[PDB]
Parts: structure tokens; sequence; C-alpha cells
């Protein structure tokens, strides 16, 4: 059907849209804290602490398999990279600190991106 070639040219728009904001976002970590999943052979006991892993690269397969059918797809799974490091790691830590600085950056980028998926539709 057409309407699903439509519907599939929305879910492409999409992902072109969130392939830059993911870009944006991953700026903000020059770092590269949260390229990569934390390595469960250098912090063996990581999945007793955290059920839910994310990081930039995961996020990044999702999406060019047009994983994400909504913008808020999208944000659970940054809000996860953030949130899982700021439970794992101690306020004092250089991580710990990562996560925030990303946060309150990334929170600019998904404002604008929010009012871009809603205008665009």
């Amino acid at each position: 059907s057409m309407e699903q070639v439509a519907m599939e040219l929305r879910l492409t728009e999409l992902t072109r849209l969130l392939r830059s904001v993911l870009d944006q976002l991953q700026d903000k970590d020059p770092a590269r804290i949260f390229a990569q999943p934390v390595s469960l052979k250098e912090v063996p006991d990581y999945l007793d602490h955290i059920k839910h892993p994310m990081d930039f690269a995961t996020m990044r397969k999702r999406l060019e398999a047009q994983g994400y059918k909504n913008l808020h797809e999208f944000e659970e799974d940054f809000d996860l990279i953030i949130d899982n490091c700021m439970k794992y790691n101690a306020r004092d830590t250089v991580f710990y600190r990562a996560a925030v600085r990303l946060r309150d950056q990334g929170g600019v980028v998904l404002r604008q991106a929010r009012r871009e998926v809603d205008s665009i539709g």
C-alpha cells in the first residue's frame, strides 16, 4: 500500500531528525564516557546494579534499524545513559559529573527537537 510508504517516509524522516539529535548529544560527551557499553569484563558486577544498560553505540544501532517509533522512545534511551551512570557512580566521580553535564546540555537540544517533531509532524 501507498499509506505504508508514506508512514515509512515519516519513520525515515524522523530517523533523519533523530540521527542529527544523536550527533548533537554525543558532541556534549567529548570524553567519550558514554560512547560504548559498560564492559562486563572490566565491571563484572555491573548487571547486579544496572538492569537496563544503555550507551550511544547501542542507540545508534537501533536508530539505523529504524527502531525508534517516536521521540519519546529515543529520550527514554538517552535518559537511561544518564540515569544508570548517576546510580552506579558516586557523586564525587568524573563519571557522575559527566552525566550531569550531558543531561544539562542535552536538555537544550531535546527541547528544540520536540518542537521540530511536533512542528514537522
